[PDB]
């Protein structure tokens, strides 16, 4: 377990997909990555290798290329398909390389036992990533290390906010901010709908709609107040706000999306 | 005649309020504006003079001189106190001078009215004007010119997103980006709630709640998707995902998001 | 496995039924296929002698013959009867014959077995094949050839739309496409009740139901958008459209469409 | 009242919007008359000049010629246009043109007040237009004689189904055929999102779904059954379908489309 060179490390994607695209995308942006740094390999998609060298990035005729040069792996293939890649891999996966998943639904005793080493880093973005705002949660490994943990943060970093846990909350973790997206995106046309219902023209609605929803949830996170706070602070007595709130209250809204979250999570787990 | 000019005009605003600080703050931090360029008088707060004051801007000692110094004057202050305000200006309120209101529920009819003449912009902004995410819709009075919209698009693009619109669309906007905010805090407790309900731990579920919510939103943004396509892109066959989809539309989540925005909108125009 | 002579294959139905009938009737309609090349035989019931004959299909007094005379052998008896009667053909399904189970609920793992080879394809189609408007699926075999899949997609092709899929979809497949058609009857039975409650004379509101169906399906089909934004489309500021909508989303209505689909699905599997 | 020559009459399009465009070429394409005979003139945007234009249609540059040119005039500006429009053209629109209104919401005692004569005829057409299946209805003003009828007919029958009915009942058929499509549109999301629930891909089920709505909408149309026959059909004993079948009436989904096309029709009075 040699430490990885903080400022000079060589990244590698084994799949170069969505989401190999968006981290490889942020790490040059922020500057934490340069493209000649990174490296990946494309399998039956030829669309990708047009994707990575559009960004600077050279693309290897080989997975166990991309292994050799690289300080720092990232398996970014299909849960379903994760297994036999490393498997097939194990040989290269030696201890000085760090490896990082971030299959959905994969934990971390798996990969460890896949890979036959513990200097792992499980991560569960979610899929706005693409636009640099993932909600992203890593749990290590058994041998990996801080200087390891920091490099990821760094580079997760890029892509988004990035915290710590435990493994074991990864199910409710995948039905929250992994699955959450699609919750917030009903909202997001129900809400333009509402405009539209109220004598809105769509375009305005929608647009309204989606700002609203950017702009609450800036506030929540930059205000340092509690949700239940912000609430307040918007809800004029008597006022149109309240009005709305009390419509969501007798409908149990909030029971909904616990609902949601919850149904999520069991279905994360019944997969596992 | 008299257009204002636009690189150097002077803004007064009437109710030194929280609205008129973001307003200022925005309009400063995008350059905008200059701190000496603006002006403001206190009714009665010392802590609102402090606010002002160290943002560089002079604090006048009555109303009258704030509009006399201002090409442009925003009045914010509550909206049942904006009539008599209006009336006891007007005097001064000469058609030289661009008016604005950012009173929320008060109609261009009644505004035009008070002051007299029709060189008057209604904005209705909302809460995230406070972190330079507000959705904004102006709408314009009789006389008021295409170069007075661009000063006041400028200006409100200062604190985030500004779209114009009819006045009659008003109530259904108050109801929508005005009071939606509110709808969202609830919604990101409920997914804490959810994520706790789960096993997760209070504050990783609350900073994951407001972060998804937030890269959600941006997605929704920046994709140029319609939000039924970006639910498609997160529902993978039989996942977690579509599990908590199906449980909000068992429940009639949309439809309940639809109620708020129609109650809401309904209790502005009551109001009104 | 010879491949099937592509313009001049001769086809045999063993199961003359209503399914056996709609094929024959479309390929023979479309050009694919000519009455002279078209076989089937009757067991039982000497009334679907004259159905075929009367479409110029020659019928013989055994499935052994309708086997020997064929190139490709749809099976389109009921589905509880049809390992015995494969079981009784097997001596004449040598693997230069194709076939082909249009039985629903019958697994391929199964077929093949029953027959002894892996040349072999899956069809599930649906009632609407009686006016060639089928929504039909199709799964492969272990020795079926990508031949064999074109010439099955050009003759499901004379009933409809032809999509190909795994075999284990085909329990979800049955839920949607299979029983679907039942849903939509009750959709344009209450539409044209509605119709009649708002004041419409019945001819005319289960003509406009019908019709109404048919165009936005069309639409759906044709025009390459999402539904969420031909829904977009037609909903007007604060106009019929959406007012529907409201009521539709009040309700749950696409999570009652959702539980349906399901619960077809689900039985789907307990019947296996 | 002078007969419109039936088999060379000129055809004007007064607003050269989408609708006209789904008519005219209907028109041309089933041969009712040829791009000669036809003329529209262009309003706010040009991208419209080269849509008439590139199907042999002739752009006039005002309303004016256009009227002044044709025996048959559509009207087919937005409904809140309409109104000044026929205000304006009124010294032209003399008794030998026979006059047709496409506009939503508009009753036949309007259009005859504006025009100031009774040679009229509304037409209520749906969305479906766009791919020649249509749901439309007309109705007669008080000097439309039987031929006018036949001629509006022959041309409406180009874009999908005409139907006629007393104005009366326009209120109703806007709620059931000129808002319907959203319904279905939602139904299909809906089905889709069922199938995803039930482990379906994506496009899968988005294709399925639309094609089992169309074809089912194809059996009513064509079979001549009623609904509930064809749900008997399809309904096989303990079976997948009637499963899905009791799943929608636990929930009453019929009533709540019946709800649906209901609320439509008030509001389209209420609008009235
Ligand atoms: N996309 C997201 O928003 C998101 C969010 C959280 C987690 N994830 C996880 O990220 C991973 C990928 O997600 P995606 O959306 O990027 O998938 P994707 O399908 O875009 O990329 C997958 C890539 O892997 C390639 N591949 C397949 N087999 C391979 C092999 N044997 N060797 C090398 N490459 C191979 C495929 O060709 C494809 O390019 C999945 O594990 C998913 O759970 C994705
Ligand atoms: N705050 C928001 O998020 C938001 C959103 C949309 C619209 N608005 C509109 O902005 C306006 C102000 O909102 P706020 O939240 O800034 O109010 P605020 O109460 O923070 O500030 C209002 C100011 O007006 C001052 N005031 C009272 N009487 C006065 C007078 N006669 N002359 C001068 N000043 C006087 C008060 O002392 C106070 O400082 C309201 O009309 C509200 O509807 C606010
Ligand atoms: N009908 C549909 O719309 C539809 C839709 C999807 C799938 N399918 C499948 O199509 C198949 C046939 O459906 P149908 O509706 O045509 O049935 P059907 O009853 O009309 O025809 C079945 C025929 O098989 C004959 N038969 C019975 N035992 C036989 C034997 N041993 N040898 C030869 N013929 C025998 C019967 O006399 C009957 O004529 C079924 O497996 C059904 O699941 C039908
Ligand atoms: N589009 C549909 O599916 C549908 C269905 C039922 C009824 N209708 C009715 O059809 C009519 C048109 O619908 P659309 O969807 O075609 O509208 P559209 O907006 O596409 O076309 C309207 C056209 O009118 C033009 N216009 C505006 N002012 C004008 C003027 N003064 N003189 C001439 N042209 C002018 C506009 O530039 C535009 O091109 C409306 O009345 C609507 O209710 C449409
Ligand atoms: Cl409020
Ligand atoms: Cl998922
Ligand atoms: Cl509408
Ligand atoms: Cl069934």
């Amino acid at each position: 377990i040699i430490p990885i060179p903080a400022d000079s490390y060589t990244l590698g994607f084994i799949g170069a997909g969505k989401m190999a695209e968006s981290i490889a995308k942020g790490a040059v942006r922020s500057g934490v990555l340069s493209p000649s740094r990174i490296k990946t390999a494309i399998h039956s998609n030829p669309a990708r290798r047009t994707a990575f060298e559009s960004i600077g990035i050279t693309v290897l005729s080989s997975n166990d290329d991309v292994v050799r040069d690289s300080n720092v792996v990232v398996f970014s293939v299909k849960p379903q398909l994760l297994k036999d890649v490393v498997l097939k891999l194990k040989p290269l996966l030696t201890k000085d390389k760090l490896l990082v998943s971030v299959a959905a639904g994969i934990k971390m005793k798996d990969l460890q036992e896949w890979a036959g080493h513990e200097r792992f880093i499980r991560v569960m973005p979610n899929t706005a990533a693409t636009v640099g705002e993932a909600a992203s949660v890593m749990s290590l490994g058994g041998a990996a290390t801080e200087e390891d943990a920091n490099l990821i943060s760094q580079l997760f970093g890029s892509i988004g906010k990035i915290w710590k846990a435990d493994d074991k909350y990864f199910d409710a973790i995948t039905g929250l901010s992994g699955s959450g997206p699609a919750y917030i995106y009903l909202a997001i046309e129900a809400l333009a709908d509402g405009g539209v219902a109220a004598g809105l023209p769509r375009d305005l609605a929608l647009s309204l709609a989606s700002q609203t929803v950017l702009g609450a949830a800036s506030m929540a996170t930059q205000s340092g107040k509690h949700p239940g706070q912000l609430k307040d602070d918007v809800t004029s007595p008597g006022g149109t706000t309240i009005a709305g709130v009390h419509e969501l209250e007798k409908a149990g809204f909030r029971g909904i999306l616990m609902n949601a979250v919850v149904a999520a999570a069991k279905r994360s787990q019944e997969l596992s």
